[PDB]
């Protein structure tokens, strides 16, 4: 189980988030902000 | 299970989330925000 | 399960999401704000 | 499951999502805002 | 399941989303915003 | 990715499917044999 | 990443699948044999 | 990451999968035989 | 990672699954045999 409760006033959230590929040749990820439940599969 | 409750006055989400994919060949990947619930499969 | 209880009052949101490919040959991917529930098969 | 419960006064939101593709010679992805539930398949 | 409540009193909605193709040879994507339900195949 | 690789030398392949729907009021779902990746959303 | 590499002589494949829905009033679901990659959302 | 070799002289199998559904009201699920990669959602 | 090698001669699998559903109201689930990596999601 997982229970998110989330009970607020004046609230600020600031989420930078970011990368750089340079001289890639194959990527696998994922980038995202706030997911509730679940997985991810790399 | 996964519940999200969210209650809230003057708030405020500020997200940026970015990527520089340069000299690349190939990309795999996901790039969101707020997801609610799920997977992502890389 | 997952649920998503928003309740608000004076919300902002600023997402701001991006990438750059240059030099690439291939891309798979997504990129998206608010998604609600599900997945991704990259 | 997935519930999306969204109550609200006074609500702004703001999503600006681009990517620059250069030099690419193949593109596979998607780029939308707000998606209720499902997936996307790369 | 996917549900998506939205009550509101003032809002307000600012989706800008582009890509710049340039030197490409082939484009596979989908752009849009607010899908209701369902999937992209890529 | 996925890769399905049949190679074979007498083979042989039974597949046997059914259902049966009685005093139902509403159906919904999808029903196949040998699907080339992909998805169904019920 | 999923490869299926499957080689093979005198190969026998017997599936049977079946569901006996009495009484319902709502179905949803799939089914189905030898499917690529992917998934179902349910 | 996931790899599927199989080689193989004289083989048989042999699946058999159902299910019995009586008084039901509702039903989410799915019912297959032989998937490469991937996942459902319930 | 996951590496699935089957090297082998005269094979037989017998599988065999089954579930009796009665004085339902609702179901959630999956049911297969040989899922080449990832999930399920209940």
């Amino acid at each position: 189980d997982a229970e998110f409760r989330h009970d607020s006033g004046y609230e600020v959230h600031h989420q930078k988030l970011v990368f750089f590929a340079e001289d890639v040749g194959s990527n696998k990820g994922a980038i995202i902000g706030l997911m509730v439940g679940g997985v991810v599969i790399a």
